[PDB]
């Protein structure tokens, strides 16, 4: 009697992914059924969302499995029973696995220079993945330069790591059974904190007399450190401004029209991601 | 003698992506040479980049094709050279294809209200590809609206389009010998061109009474139309303003120390991205 056959045959879906079989029916003079049955043994209602079945011509069935997911693996047949009743069927043998694919493995990733860094790199896959880091074309590993090591979660171990450890970094993901490969670029950037030095630590300005006094720290680190300021621990507004005028890194305070009141301590607080540093200045003022 | 295999015994590549495969030498006594040979005969050296070849330990030697194209498909060999010449090989057929993705889909796409609308969905796959066209879960085959058709470069046509086609429209992508699915959204917009008319055409006003008057032209379409004005076929800048002062659609234009300067003809023109349309008001300034 009758003869049905799937096409494709057999399959594989990577888990939230689709694929589609085609339930074939021979010759197919009819009035007959046609009818899928999931692995669990249950007749599929037609025409639903996620688990389709659709039939198309008197012919044949197709069944799309969409947004495929581990409870879907199995051996799904589909039966035509002639109007007599009598029955053939065909089944396939549906896989799911979990293709080799990144989670997390969030770029830049950033160190404050000297401390352990640790470069994440989370992936998934059905079949254990064996890593890789690679560096300027390499292999971190085969330079044996200490402190490089691949822990036992995967993710790349780089310790006191320095300011000349950035770069880009590799991590690359292979599966042998299947000569599968997939890989993702990690920019590690490395942050260092401040320090910042008073150019003039001691500053005499006479009162009264309309003129300016500029105060100027010199700083450095990376970031570019921001510079802000205090008189006596208070803060000074960067801000309108008809007393006190800021350079754009705010590394230069200028002190307007000098009066007694400006006589203080200064202090230049530089601060980037990474740290703080800071310098006092003392200005005095004498009566004109 | 030696024992040569290759894992995976084959291979399938699409084209960009990347695979690898392992020869390795069974029992594996010493001082063997271990070559691969590309399909077209030639010996890899070893270590380059793309067509990569790395001996792992004496026992075996992983070839790496990154970035694959179609001219890296064929068979290649592992040799196994014995120190006494005697030689051992193993073969991996490695097919490239081009798996079914989407080369230009762009989303959103808009059409003027009435044209006829192409929605351009460009896929590439090896083997041809079975378009279908779905919107709000149909396929807007099946229902038979005249208006909508499929042409032969698997395009969605909608002649005659109307806002009320607008929507989110999918481009679903099948190779039945694969049971292969890839599919993309496209958002479709339909922009409707302005239309506009004067609240008043004619205005009266008196002048040197330091009093304004406000012209006002209502207008409609998608997106909102953006209003500008001319006095007597010369422009008005929105901009500073003392005298001339636009609502923020400048829907409304005000006129504020109004003279005998300001009588002419004002003509307000809306306009969106589908189209123009403009209308008149007629400002008479009477001496006080």
């Amino acid at each position: 009697v009758l003869q049905v056959d799937i096409v494709p045959s057999q399959g594989e879906i990577s888990v939230g992914e689709s694929k589609f079989f085609l339930c074939q029916v021979a010759g197919d003079a009819k009035d007959k059924d046609i009818s899928w049955f999931s692995p669990n043994g249950e007749k599929l209602s037609p025409n639903q969302q996620r688990i389709s079945v659709v039939w198309n011509d008197d012919d044949s069935s197709t069944l799309t499995i969409y947004n495929a997911n581990i409870d879907d693996a199995g051996i799904y047949k589909c039966v035509v029973t002639a109007e007599d009743g009598t029955q053939s069927e065909a089944t396939v043998n549906v896989k799911i696995f979990q293709k080799l694919m990144f989670k997390n493995a969030p770029t830049p990733q950033e160190f404050k220079e000297g401390e352990d860094a640790v470069i994440v790199c989370d992936v998934v896959s059905s079949l254990p993945p064996t890593i890789i880091w690679k560096h300027k074309g390499r292999d971190v590993i085969l330079k044996k330069d200490v402190r490089f090591i691949v822990l036992s979660n995967n993710y790349l171990q780089i310790r006191g790591i320095k300011k000349t450890d950035e770069g880009t970094y590799r991590c690359e993901g292979r599966i042998l059974a299947r000569g599968e490969i997939n890989f993702k670029d990690i920019q590690v950037i490395v942050n260092v904190p401040p320090t910042v030095q008073a150019r003039q630590s001691i500053v005499n300005a006479t009162a009264n007399l309309g003129q300016s006094v500029t105060l100027v720290c010199d700083a450095d680190g990376f970031p570019e450190p921001t510079m802000s300021w205090t008189k006596d621990g208070e803060p000074i507004e960067n801000e309108d401004d008809e007393k006190h005028i800021f350079s754009d890194d705010s590394s230069e305070l200028t002190i307007r029209n000098v009066d007694k009141n400006d006589e203080a301590e200064y202090v230049c607080i530089a601060e980037n991601k990474a740290g703080e540093q800071d310098a006092s200045i003392h200005l005095k003022v004498f009566a004109k």
